[PDB]
């Protein structure tokens, strides 16, 4: 089997991407944030505290003939950005782009934090990291990809995120028309539960490539590119007037600037992030100070190749017995 679904930016800055997902019988379609940095499939639901729902589409398990309460199971997750959610668990039929999993754990939110309430466009998350990170207790549950894997034509999914445009998540096959050149594969460590890999270095604009190992995670659920302070300082030093602002919480730059590209290494290959991908717009409405898309990972504890980086590439999440990641230009 295979599946193929379009993923769409939630706003004009590509702050996140939503992908339609069918849950239950008859189908209830919710727009979920596919997140390779977590491993819970959770949804706004008929059980979510009413004051914490503001425009999201909800899953109502009582209206699904295939929903079954997973007795005694609860979940609670807090994303390293400070947001959080928690609730109880059903199993139900879940389909993405024509690929169906029966008995998928669907985590129904009873509580969500304010940042979720305040985002009416995201109806939940679909985790695609390794199932060892799944928070369901007392019986940990498998991700959609892990449940689907043995049925797939090939045990892979691919992320092809667009810049200010829709893109695609594919399951079970590699669309050879969706990238240029070849796919370069690189080793993954699963020890922390993430798609963790080591970039071989970077370049700023037309500058020379610096060979240096940068350990990080491939995280579709993070908007920006978080890299060591040395690398980020070298990048922003090429932008007249850019500075790190403690009051704003990162590097900002004059909205009148044209930004240089940023290149990262994948083995001997190179992925080029165009400068425009690094512009996240005014820090507040009407401001001429713009927020940067490359920020320091100091204090996160890991580097994060978020959407800014991933959208410059066609990315293969290879879930074979020994997982690997693949990157191609596009
Ligand atoms: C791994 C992601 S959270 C996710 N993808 N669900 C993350 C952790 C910590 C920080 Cl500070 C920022 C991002
Ligand atoms: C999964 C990501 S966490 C991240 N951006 N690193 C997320 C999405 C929406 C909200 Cl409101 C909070 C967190
Ligand atoms: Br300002």
């Amino acid at each position: 089997s295979t599946g193929s679904a379009t993923t769409t930016p939630i706003d004009s800055l590509d702050d996140a991407y939503i992908t339609p997902v069918q849950i239950g019988t008859p189908a209830q379609t919710l727009n979920l944030d596919f997140d390779t940095g977590s491993s819970d499939l959770w949804v706004f639901s008929s059980e979510t505290t009413a004051s914490e729902v503001d425009g999201q589409t909800i899953y109502t398990p009582s209206k699904s003939t295939t929903a079954k309460l997973l007795s005694g199971a609860t979940w609670s997750i807090s994303y390293g950005d400070g947001s959080s959610s928690s609730g109880d668990v059903y199993t139900d039929t879940v389909s993405v782009g024509g690929l169906t999993v029966t008995g998928q754990a669907v985590e129904s939110a009873k509580k969500v934090s304010s940042s979720f309430t305040e985002d009416s466009t995201i109806d939940g998350l679909l985790g695609l990291a390794f199932s060892t990170l799944n928070t369901v207790s007392p019986t940990q549950q498998k991700t959609f990809f892990d449940n689907a894997k043995a049925s797939l034509d090939s045990p892979v999914f691919t992320a092809d995120l667009g810049y200010h445009a829709p893109g695609t998540y594919n399951f079970g096959f590699i669309d050879t028309t969706a990238y240029t050149g070849s796919i370069t594969y690189t080793a993954v460590s699963t020890k922390q539960g993430f798609w963790e890999w080591t970039s071989t270095g970077y370049a700023v604009g037309s500058g020379t490539f610096k060979s240096t190992s940068i350990d990080g995670i491939a995280d579709t659920g993070t908007t920006l590119l978080y890299l060591p302070a040395t690398v980020v300082s070298a990048y922003w030093a090429q932008v007249s007037g850019a500075k790190s602002s403690s009051s704003v919480g990162g590097y900002v730059f004059p909205c009148s600037a044209t930004l240089p590209s940023f290149t990262f290494g994948v083995g001997s290959a190179r992925i080029v992030i165009p400068g425009d991908y690094i512009d996240f717009g005014p820090i507040s409405t009407g401001s001429s100070s713009c927020f940067g898309g490359i920020q320091s990972s100091a204090g996160i504890g890991i580097n994060i190749f978020g959407d800014v980086a991933l959208k410059a590439a066609f990315v293969v999440f290879n879930g074979a017995t020994t997982p690997t990641l693949g990157f191609a230009s596009k």
